[PDB]
């Protein structure tokens, strides 16, 4: 691990505070602008859709990435939620109601066992099994997110290789000739402090850069800064052009 | 199957000639600017890296997408070829020497049986074991490419699902919030007519558009037209913005 306080300039310029954590897989070396916040555990919010997907797929709650989960007919306040989804689009649009149904079908017993198997955060599912990642007891730090994502990247989580490959496909966010980003956003609003998450990794030709960022998110107006600030760090470090 | 000759304007504007074939998976509907050329069989060239990858993986010639195939030290005309590669980068940069090694390991007997099992093109491997897809007897039409790609997309090829998932991952070319393109370029230069290929599919939120295009390619200078003309068709059909 190494601290680079120059990345704070990317938070200060947008009048925000947070942490970006990078992990160079080839060098087995990590970097961050705030090592203490890098190890501070927060609610994972919708970044929990990564382990949730893995568990649901491995248990057969989700058959594959094509299975359609019908809209339940309740009109909610994000338009993308009021439609049918598969695993790919439910993750892409952070469709909480779809994943709440996953968690209910997983059940608390299997959810707790799998999170312990995953070594995921504090492994605590206090609260409702269908909302504990938004207002329950689960807590995870950016470094714990990287450690979890690293296992997922190497297919070393205690689930089938197939489940891990499907979830890594579902995490696909952006890709061109220069890089591939597999990642998941998070927005924790039910319990203070309100924060935004972005966790994942950048695949290059000859290396992988794991990243986990969170930042204070008092309003929804700064949600785009999760990707913007992370990308500025990635560009400064010559990871992406 | 419906013919739309208005797409010829995209070929004519670049003083080019070729065919684009689209398959709407949801509607089970096919479209092309030239029905006859859509069913004319050409050398697959480097689009054969899709079945070649699947066979190498299923036979254990390639263990996974991380296995490094070290540069043999011979400096070739393509700069990106003169380095170590894995399955991902070898597909991305169409590293023929890496796949010629795969084909030599597969051998004629297993290659022929697998292509027969794949129902791939004319299923004929006549010629050299490590170059038949560039100057041998194998031929495939644009519609036969789509028929093959649909099987791959649905994990219905005879090989393991894992092999098909690894290859679909390697086919990743481009992705954003609007669409995902999994595809493979090809350039057939050894036997006339010299043609460029681009085959794959466009993943949308609620549909998948399979595509297979080829076009006359007298020099490498116009290889960018493969993606450019295809995207103009995709834009015209309101598939990508
Ligand atoms: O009920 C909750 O707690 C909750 C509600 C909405 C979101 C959400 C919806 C769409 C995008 C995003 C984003 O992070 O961009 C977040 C997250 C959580
Ligand atoms: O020896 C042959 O026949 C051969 C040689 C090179 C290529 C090639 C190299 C890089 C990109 C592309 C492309 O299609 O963009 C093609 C293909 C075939
Ligand atoms: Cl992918
Ligand atoms: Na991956
Ligand atoms: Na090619």
């Amino acid at each position: 691990w190494q601290e680079n306080k120059s990345w704070n300039a990317h938070f200060t310029e947008h009048k925000s505070q947070g942490v970006v954590v990078l992990w160079n897989e080839n060098k087995q070396q990590g970097f961050t602008n705030n090592l203490k916040r890098a190890n501070q555990a927060f609610l994972p919010a919708s970044t929990f859709k990564i382990p949730n997907s893995l568990i649901a797929l491995d248990l057969g709650v989700v058959k594959d990435e094509h299975q359609v989960f019908k809209w339940d007919g309740q009109t909610r306040d994000i338009a993308t939620w009021n439609r049918d989804h598969n695993l790919i689009t439910a993750m892409k649009y952070s469709v909480v109601p779809v994943y709440q149904e996953f968690a209910r079908q997983i059940g608390e017993a299997r959810m707790s066992k799998m999170l312990h198997a995953f070594d995921y955060g504090n492994e605590d599912i206090s609260g409702n099994v269908d909302s504990f990642w938004l207002d329950g007891g689960i807590r995870i730090s950016a470094t714990e997110q990287i450690s979890f994502l690293r296992k997922l990247y190497h297919n070393k989580l205690h689930v089938s290789e197939r489940s891990q490959r499907i979830v890594k496909q579902a995490m696909l966010t952006e890709a061109n000739g220069d890089y591939i980003i597999r990642a998941k956003t998070g927005y924790s609003t039910r319990i203070e402090p309100k924060i935004g998450w972005w966790v994942g990794w950048v695949e290059l030709d000859d290396n992988v850069w794991f990243f986990a960022m969170n930042m204070d998110m008092p309003t929804s107006d700064g949600l785009g800064l999760r990707q913007a600030i992370t990308k500025e760090v990635l560009k400064q470090e010559k990871i992406i052009p």
